[PDB]
C-alpha cells in the first residue's frame, strides 16, 4: 500500500555476540519502512488520520539504543513487534538493521538483517 | 509499463505540522514514477506520443513551492491528483516526498512518504 | 532471471527536441539490463554459453553517439531493439536512458525513461 | 521471506577471460543475498537459529581470491553453490559479482552478473 | 582571518558565450568563502559584529540568476564587487563559480573559475 | 606542526537567531583541528604525550548540543576556548562549524564559519 | 592569482609500465589547474583576455588518450609543458594525474601524481 | 615540490588502547603524500628516476596489518621513518592515519593524525 520511510537512521548500541562489543559499542543504522493507508491523511491534511513519522524515530531509538542484544536479527524483530503493537493502522512493516562496522576482517560495505512482519 | 522518471526534484517549501515550520521552511525532494506507453513514442520520435518531463516537473513544483500543507501527505496526493486528472495517457503514477531535514532530534538522513495512484 | 548489468553508461551525445541541443550536444547515461540463463556459463566458464558485457556496451555506445534522436524514449526503443535482435539468447532486456543535465529552469537530480521489451 | 545482506565486499582477484588479466588482477566486488527464517533467532537471540554472517564472508573471499576463472558468471555459480550446500536454513540466495575496473574503453560504473539460486 | 563559507550554491542560468547556451541555460554552482575578524562575534554572540550569511546568499543568488554574462569570470568578478562594495566588515572574498555541464564533449566532473578579491 | 583531526561530528541543536530555530532545532556539524607535537607519543606509543581524542569529541559535543546561542560564530569560538583552556599541549586549533540546514530558501550544501587561535 | 579548473576529466589510456597494462588500458583521470590574471576578462566579458577551457580540455585529451608513456610522470610533464607553451598569459599550473585502478593487490581509492610549473 | 600521493589506502588492524580493540580490530584508513623531482622521470618516462608507488603502499600495509601499536600516531610515525629510511630521493612526506569506526559513543565520519616529517 503506501508507505512511510525512515532513511538511515544511525545510532550508536552496545549489541553483539562478543562480549567485547558489548563495551566498546559501535555504529547501527536501520532503515524502517510501514505501509498503511496514506489516502485520507493526504485529503484531510490531518496527521491524525496517519502515523508521526517522529513516533516511528524514537521507537527505533528505544531498542536500539536502550536495549542490548547479541544479535542484530533481535534489533529486527524487537522494532517489528513494538511498531505493530503500538499503531494498529499499520498493516506490514519492513525493518532493515545495519551493522557498518562489524568486527570481520575484510573489505565490505556493511552487513545488515532484513525483516517483513505483519499481524496475524 | 514503461516509466518516466524525475530524480530528486529539489524545492524549498514551507509544509510541516508545526507552525515554526511554516515560518522558516525547508528543504523538499521529490521523486516523480509516472507510467504510460512509451514504445509509439519511441518509434515515431514524436513527443506527441509521450508526456513532456518538462510539464512535469512544473506540475511538481507548484504543489510544492506554491502552496503550503501540514502534512507531506497532502504533497504526495496533490502531486498525484493533479498528474491524474492533466496527464491522459498516464495509468498510473507513484510519487515520493522526501523531507531531509525534519524536525526531529536525532541522525538519520530522511523521512520520507511515497503513495501509488491510478484512475478509477 | 540471471541478469547482466551495465551500470551508469556514460555518453556525450546530440538528442534533444530543442535544435539548441542538437547543436551544443550534452551528457547522456544508460543503465542496461538484460535477462537471459547464466547457470550453463557458469558451470562451465565458458563464454560461449553468456553474452560478452562489452559487445553491450559497444551496442549502447553506438546508439547514442552514432545516432541523433529527438526523443530519450528513441535512444531506449533503438537499444533494446538491437538487443533483441542480435541476441535470442537473451530473452529480456530493461534499458534506462538518462538525461542528467536537461535544459530545465530548476533543481533535480536528472530525467530518465525506462522500457522492458521482449519478442513477441 | 527474511534475509541477510552482505553489502559491497571487495577483493582483488585475478578472474578474467584475457590471460592479461589473469597476472595483473583487479577488484572485485560481491553483494550476497539469502533468504531464511529470521524469527526463531529474533526471538530467542541465539546464533544457532540462524547463520553467522562472518562464515558467509569468508565463503565469498574464498572463491573470489583462492581460485582463478574464466567468467564472472563462474564466480556467482560457485559462490551460490557453496551457500545453499552449507546451510539447510538457507532456501534462496542472490548473488551478484561486480567487475568495476574491466578492460572496456569507455566510461561506466560497473559490470555485473546477478544470478538467483534456490533447491531445484 | 577567520571565514565564513557557503558551500556548493546551485542556481539555473543561461551565462554562456553560445547564443544556444543564452536561450537553454544550465546549472551553475558557486563556492563562497569571505574573510573578516569573527572573534567579537563569538564573544557577544550578536550579529551586528559579523555578516548575516543569507544576504551573502541572495548576493550570489542575484548575480547567478537575476544577471546574464558571456563568461563565468565576469559572474565571479561580479559577485566580488558587489560584495566589497556592500559589506565593508570583508577584507577578502574568494569566489569560485563552477559549470558542471558545459558543451564540452567528453568526460569530467565540472569546469570553474576562482577569483581572489581584497579592499584596496 | 602534526595535527588530529575529528572530521564531520554531527549534532542536533538548538542555535540561530530566530526563535523558531531555538525551538525546533536543526542539524549542526563539526569540523576539529588541533596542531601540537606528536612526534613523542609517536616514539612511545604512550598516550599521556598526546590528547585524547575522545575528550576533544566530548569538549565539542557539550557546547553544540548543551547550550544555545545565536551565532555559529559563538559556537566555534567557545570550543577553541575550551580547547586551549584545558590542552596546554595544543598550540593551536582550527573549528569549523557547519550549518548543513539553515533556514535560507535557496539550493546549497551547507554554510558554515571557520576559526583559527592560539594562546596570545 | 586567479585560477581555472577543469576537475575530475576521465579518459582510457594505455599508459603503464608493465605490457599487460598497455594491452588492457585502463581509467586515467587528471585535475587541472592554470593561473592567469582573470579580472580583465571579467571586466570586458570577453574570452580574448582568458583562456578558452574547452581548450585545455582538448589538451589534456591529446596527452592522456593520444599518446602511451610507461609513467603518469610523463603524463603530467607532457600536459604541463604544452599549457606553458601555448598560453603565454598562464603564469603556472598545476596537473594531478590519477589511476584509480592500478594494477596493485589491495584496497585504495587511487594513486596519483602532481606537479606544478611556473613560467620564466 | 612534486608530489607522489597514495589515496584512501583500506587495511584492517588490531591497534588501540583499549585491550577489547586488539581482539576485535577495525578498519584503518592511511592518505600518503611523499615530496620529490618528478622532472626527470617525467621527461625520461623512466621509472628509476621516481619512486614505485606499489613499494609504497607495501610500506604501508607493513606498518598497518603486521604491526600492532596502541596508538594511530604510532602508526603514522613508523610509516614516514621508514619512508625517509628507505627512500633517499623523497624529501619529505606526509601521513594521515584516519580511524574511521572508533569506539566513540557519538555521530562523526572519523578521527584521524597528521604528520610531515624531512630528515633534520
Ligand atoms: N546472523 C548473525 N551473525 C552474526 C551476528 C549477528 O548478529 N547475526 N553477530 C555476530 C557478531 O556480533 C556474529 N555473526
Ligand atoms: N506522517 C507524517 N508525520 C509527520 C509529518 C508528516 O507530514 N507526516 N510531519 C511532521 C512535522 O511536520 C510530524 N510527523
Ligand atoms: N518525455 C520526453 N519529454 C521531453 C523530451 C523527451 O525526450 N522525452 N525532450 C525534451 C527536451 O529535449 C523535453 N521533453
Ligand atoms: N558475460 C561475460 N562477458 C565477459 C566477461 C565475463 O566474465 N562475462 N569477461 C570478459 C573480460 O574478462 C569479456 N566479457
Ligand atoms: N575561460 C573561459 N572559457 C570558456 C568560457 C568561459 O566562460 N570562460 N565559456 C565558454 C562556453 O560558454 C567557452 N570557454
Ligand atoms: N554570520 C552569521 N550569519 C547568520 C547567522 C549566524 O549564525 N552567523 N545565523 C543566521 C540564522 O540564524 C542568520 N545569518
Ligand atoms: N611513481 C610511479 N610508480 C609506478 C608507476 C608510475 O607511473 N609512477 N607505474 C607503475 C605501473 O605502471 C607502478 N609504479
Ligand atoms: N590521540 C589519540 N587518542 C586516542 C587514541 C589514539 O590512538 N590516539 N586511541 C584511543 C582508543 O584506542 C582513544 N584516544
Amino acid at each position: 500500500m503506501d508507505k512511510i520511510y525512515i532513511h538511515d537512521m544511525e545510532f550508536y548500541g552496545y549489541h553483539g555476540v562478543f562480549p567485547e562489543e558489548n563495551k566498546l559499542g559501535q555504529r547501527f543504522k536501520v532503515d524502517l519502512t510501514v505501509e498503511l493507508d496514506l489516502k485520507r491523511a493526504g485529503e484531510s491534511d490531518d496527521l491524525e488520520h496517519s502515523v508521526n513519522y517522529g513516533e516511528l524515530f524514537e521507537l527505533c531509538r528505544k531498542v536500539v539504543e536502550d536495549r542490548t542484544y547479541k544479535l542484530v536479527e533481535s534489533i529486527a524483530e524487537n522494532i517489528a513487534t513494538d511498531i505493530l503493537k503500538q499503531y494498529e493502522s499499520i498493516s506490514r512493516c519492513t525493518i532493515k538493521v545495519i551493522k557498518p562496522d562489524p568486527p570481520i576482517p575484510g573489505h565490505y560495505r556493511a552487513v545488515a538483517v532484513e525483516i517483513t512482519r505483519e499481524r496475524p
